């Protein structure tokens, strides 16, 4: 089976939110605070 047991590969779909673009779109996908306690 794929890496994601649930449906497809990662986070319900890829090429969507944060992961297949990281050069500045992970930076944009981390919009602000309340993402982790390290902030």
């Amino acid at each position: 089976c794929p890496e994601e047991i649930r449906d497809q590969l990662l986070d319900f779909h890829e090429d969507l939110m944060t992961h297949c673009g990281i050069e500045l779109d992970e930076d944009g996908s981390l919009d602000g605070s309340n993402d982790l306690t390290i902030r």
